[PDB]
């Protein structure tokens, strides 16, 4: 399965569009075991590096999106897991986004490439972000600016300090406190 | 002269854009009240029917009607007072073809009325009006009707309406 030509890209992405955006946007335990059942060996072997191949095909780039940023956030809830591989999903979205990709898939999953962006604690990403949202406007662009806000003000997601053992500061604090 | 007044309504609006069409900030809320307050009043005593003869102002009444007691109106029965007046006008105004003269990007607020009326009708039409606009609009219209065709009605309202929940609202509520 390491080609852009591989089955098993063409099942994630099948999968993904299948379950649609009742399911991306929309938490579901149901699809939390499913998405497991399904893909689990497939996410491991992309963080072990044996999918790279699949930077060479656009919906099958869009299978990595799926497999590192999305997957984890479904399957690893509650855990450190949920991010452990959100900067190889970057390092793959920069390298997708060269190669044209997000442009090559259809408008409802461009945003797949874009994702590792909002996730990523460093204000380029979240710059990044928010213009690669820009075109695609409204709620997409909403959630892109979200994200930037709580970058440029605390440097990270406080939400995370707890599962990555991070000292809380006041400030954060009492953004997490009131929200 | 109300002409003037509208077009400002729609500059406020698509100046914000976005980032403010969606956030919870109490800056913006405020700002968009002060401004506008009178204007709101205006359109719910029937003074500003008119403004059906044209897009853009149309498209002021939308904001006007459905979606500044959304923002200035929050947790009160006061939020939902004026969305049968919002439906009326929608209805109305995609007769005359005004959502179809606007771009794809202010277009929604003409459809969001729909998604907001306790009534599976207008549900399904939501769903039609947001079917070519696809993406996230789409998917908060099908959520919507979703939430309607099960129950009639939004549990989430319960509190502001002084409804009994259900039993299978009670249980949709704690469940998300
Ligand atoms: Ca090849
Ligand atoms: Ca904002
Ligand atoms: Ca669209
Ligand atoms: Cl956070
Ligand atoms: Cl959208
Ligand atoms: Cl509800």
């Amino acid at each position: 399965m390491k080609n852009d030509t591989a089955a098993l890209a063409a099942d994630i992405v099948d999968f993904w569009k299948k379950a649609g955006p009742d399911k991306w946007f929309d938490k579901d335990a149901a699809f939390d075991n499913h998405f497991h059942d399904r893909f689990r060996d497939a996410h491991f072997a992309a963080a072990r590096r044996e999918l790279d191949g699949w930077l060479e095909g656009a919906e099958s780039s869009l299978a990595l999106m799926l497999l590192l940023d999305q997957f984890p956030r479904n399957c690893f809830r509650g855990t450190a897991h949920m991010y452990a591989t959100d900067p190889l999903a970057r390092f793959f979205a920069d390298e997708a986004i060269r190669r044209g990709h997000d442009q090559a898939v259809s408008e409802d999953l461009r945003v797949f490439f874009y994702l590792p962006f909002s996730h990523a604690e460093d204000i380029a990403a979240q710059q990044r972000a928010c213009d690669l949202n820009q075109p695609l406007g409204g709620l997409y662009l909403h959630h892109a600016e979200e994200h930037r806000d709580i970058v440029e003000r605390f440097g990270r997601f406080p939400h995370r300090n707890g599962i990555l053992l991070r000292e809380t500061t006041p400030e954060e604090r009492q953004y997490l406190e009131e929200g």
